[PDB]
């Protein structure tokens, strides 16, 4: 089982050249309570962003490139990086864009948190026909002090 996981302005935008224009703490422990204990897979570029390994979860990371990491797997393929995660209940693959991408038809969850923040952004979710997908679970969030603005968890799992 392979899940997806991703936090989603308007226009499924999920990266930019900089810091999101945001802070959203209550998403950050969404993305850690369903993340923990369980390999994630992320491409080069939001190995960097994160800057150091998810502690509690094998990091396996996409690269053409030779690994340049120790702590982490890397590897050059899609079916690779999935053949890394080895024999376990469910593989979360966060982000970006590029991996959401080849991701997505090999999934049978997502995990999204859909911020209702105007943002212009190079990156976005792929498109997700919702014929393919049921949602299970939906949380609404106002913003509060911690969280600038309003935010929806939601799980889709795959008809
Ligand atoms: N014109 C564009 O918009 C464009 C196009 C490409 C990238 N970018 C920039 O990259 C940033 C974020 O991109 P992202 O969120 O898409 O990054 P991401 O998915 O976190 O990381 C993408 C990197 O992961 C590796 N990768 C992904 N799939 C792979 C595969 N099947 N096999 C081997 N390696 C794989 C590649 O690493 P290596 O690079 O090490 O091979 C790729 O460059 C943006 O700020 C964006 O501007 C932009
Ligand atoms: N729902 C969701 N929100 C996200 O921010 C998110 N971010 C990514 C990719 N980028 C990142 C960037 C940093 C961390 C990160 O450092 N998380 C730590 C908590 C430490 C902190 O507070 O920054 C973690 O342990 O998960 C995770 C993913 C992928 N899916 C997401 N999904």
């Amino acid at each position: 089982m392979i899940s997806l996981i991703a936090a989603l302005a308007v226009d499924r935008v999920i990266g930019m050249e900089n810091a999101m224009p945001w802070n959203l703490p209550a998403d950050l422990a969404w993305f850690k309570r369903n993340t923990l204990n369980k390999p994630v897979i992320m491409g080069r570029h939001t190995w960097e962003s994160i800057g150091r390994p998810l502690p509690g979860r094998k990091n396996i990371i996409l690269s053409s490139q030779p690994g340049t990491d120790d702590r982490v797997t890397w590897v050059k393929s899609v079916d690779e990086a999935i053949a890394a995660c080895g024999d376990v209940p469910e593989i979360m693959v966060i982000g970006g864009g590029r991996v959401y991408e080849q991701f997505l038809p090999k999934a049978q969850k997502l995990y999204l948190t859909h911020i209702d923040a105007e943002v212009e952004g190079d990156t976005h979710f792929p498109d997700y026909e919702p014929d393919d997908w049921e949602s299970v679970f939906s949380e609404f969030h106002d913003a509060d002090a911690q969280n600038s603005h309003s935010y929806c968890f939601e799980i889709l799992e795959r008809r």
